[PDB]
DNA sequence: CGCCGCGTCAGACTCGTAGGATTATAGCATACGTGAGGTGGGATGTCAAGGCCTTTTTTGCCTAAAATGTGATCTAGATCACATTTTA
């Protein structure tokens, strides 16, 4: 958490001086720590998407429906 | 009794089209456990030569014994130019 708060903080003024945004190598020499642990934390970042979302802009498909199960068996593979 | 206000509740069906999110939140110190790493060590699994038995491959061998050789003495087939001679 705090890494994050760091860095989403430095990023801002990174972005005044830079006029764009800072790259995982500029970051990683800003952010003092090499850039493995900065593309790890960038992988981290990110939240979950609601199945109930609608990816249909019409009320046709809330994203569950879209999902497949890839766990059970193939009844070709069965026999 | 009979309004009136407020609130609850349905609004056809099968196909297709697209990817997709975002704000800001302090900071360092203590101390404890768990993940990725070493590490000898039972123990399992492999690979190359040897002793029990039967079968198989050579291989003795065992005696019936039928077969393989000895060669001078024959024999019953086999020929060819002429003289007819028969048959369709």
């Amino acid at each position: 958490i705090e890494t994050i708060n760091k860095l989403n903080r430095i990023s801002r003024q990174m972005l005044q001086e830079m006029g764009r945004e800072p790259t995982p190598e500029e970051l990683a020499e800003r952010m003092l720590m090499p850039e493995d642990k900065i593309r790890k934390v960038l992988k981290i970042a990110k939240e979950p998407i609601s199945m109930e979302t609608p990816i249909g802009d019409d009320e046709d498909s809330h994203l569950g429906d879209f999902i497949e199960d890839t766990t059970l068996e193939l009844p070709l593979d069965s026999a």
